[PDB]
């Protein structure tokens, strides 16, 4: 229980229900590395389905019941045994309480039952951390899982621009997007519509270069990794199971026959294709969901390299490829669990 809760001092930056947003922090006095992690957990895109989420997922919509501390796990652990990559970093966990894939910039008001302020929560956390040590940082890694992974892609360049404009051009902003790289593909039995309605309901914002390509009405495109990633300037490491459970869910996939076998194999092939030109990526051939804040995140390997090792090699590459220190690790085998190191479940 080593990360301590701080509610935002700017109380106009709120969770869905108007309660203040916040962050959990464990400082590491010696370190100039900062890890800011965006929690995930789907989203809601109209009054009805947000009302339902408020009944049974209220911690994702409100800070009123948050605990005063959280234990850092996986990449947020301070133990080198659990976190070979960044155990000595300053650790920040940002709870997801905006239900907007971290894209929203809209307040609760007479016109809005809910506030959707995810993009502003990130900006405010960064602003308040600069007075707590972030001003002395050399690397700010914006990480995230699930909706938080997509949130990394939507916000990493805005964090970089924010620090540049505040007068901190020496902080290197990087992104780590875990399980947030989705395909706008055809369902197996009859995602783009959800995001389309979400953006209007949230007043959602997307990165500028991507917005300029797709333009008004088509900004939903920028929520899909393979479309937004080529527009980004900050270095982004992409972690994505080839057969992500959430992708299969939105594809309406739940003794597998030929049609479904071909569907699943084509999904893995398409995911692999979208990662071909992503130099820093870790994509195992597993049916699973999220990775980087679980305690046993060290166990999975691609081509004999673990994710903590891949991320360390990424660090080195950002100091020609490195001998025995790869950063591009995408499985080529075509079926869930053809990789023996996949999570057991
Ligand atoms: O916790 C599971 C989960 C999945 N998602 C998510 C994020 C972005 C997109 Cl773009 C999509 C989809 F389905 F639209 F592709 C889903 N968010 N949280
Ligand atoms: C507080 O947040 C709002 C955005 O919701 C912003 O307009 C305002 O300037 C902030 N001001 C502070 C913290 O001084």
């Amino acid at each position: 229980e080593d990360l301590r809760l701080h509610l935002l001092l700017n109380t106009s930056v709120t969770c869905n229900d108007g309660s203040p947003a916040g962050y959990y922090l464990k400082e590491s006095r010696g370190s100039r590395r900062w890890l800011l992690f965006l929690e995930g957990g789907w989203y809601c895109f109209n009054r009805e389905n947000c009302d339902s989420r408020y009944d049974t997922m209220r911690r994702l919509m409100s800070s009123r019941d948050w605990p005063r501390t959280r234990t850092g796990t996986g990449i947020l652990s301070s133990q080198p045994e659990e976190n070979p990559y960044w155990w000595n970093a300053n650790m920040v966990f940002i709870p997801y309480c905006s239900s907007d894939v971290w894209s929203g910039a809209s307040s609760k008001s007479e016109k809005n039952e809910y506030a959707f302020m995810g993009a502003l929560i990130i900006q405010e956390v960064v602003r308040e951390l600069l007075g707590r040590g972030l001003s002395g940082a050399k690397v700010l890694l914006l990480a995230g899982s699930s909706a938080g992974g997509t949130g990394v892609l939507l916000n990493v360049d805005r964090v970089a621009e924010q620090l540049e404009k505040l007068g901190y051009p020496a902080i290197q902003v990087r992104g780590l997007a875990d399980s947030g790289w989705f395909l706008d593909n055809k369902q197996y039995r009859h995602p783009t519509e959800a995001i389309r309605r979400g953006i209007r309901y949230w007043n959602g914002v997307v990165p500028e270069r991507c917005r300029r390509q797709f333009q008004e009405g088509e900004e939903w495109n920028c929520f899909f990794g393979y479309k937004v990633y080529p527009t980004l300037r900050s270095p982004v490491f992409v972690v994505q199971w080839l057969f992500d459970e959430a992708q299969l869910t939105v594809d309406n996939v739940h003794p597998v026959q030929e049609g479904l076998r071909l569907y699943i194999q084509n999904l893995g092939r398409e995911l692999r294709h979208t990662l071909k030109d992503v130099p820093a990526s870790f994509a195992p051939a597993c049916l699973s969901h999220e990775i980087i804040i679980r305690s046993h995140w060290t166990d999975v390997q691609v081509k004999g390299t673990s994710l903590p090792r891949a991320l360390h090699c990424w660090d080195r590459s950002l100091h020609t490829p490195l001998k025995g220190c790869p950063v591009h690790l995408v499985d080529s085998c075509p079926w869930p669990h053809c990789n023996p190191s996949c999570p057991t479940g």
